[PDB]
């Protein structure tokens, strides 16, 4: 009934991490795994788009972390 909140799932890879904010579903894990995450500065700073995903729409950004 009101504004639906968006979440974020960080898909993690031993050398790559992509954070996505979804307003209905999550990202499709095919290169590692993903789970609910807060949002570092790289998540919000590199995730500035949107795309139609399985059960909803998710946007995402990826960064070089412990790679």
């Amino acid at each position: 009934g009101s504004h639906t909140p968006d979440e974020s799932f960080l898909c993690y890879q031993p050398d790559q991490v992509c954070c996505f904010i979804c307003r209905g579903a999550a990202p499709l894990p095919s290169e590692g795994e993903c789970n609910p995450h807060p949002t570092a500065p790289w998540c919000r700073e590199g995730a500035v788009e949107w795309v139609p995903y399985s059960t909803g729409q998710c946007r995402t950004t990826c960064i070089p972390y412990v790679e």
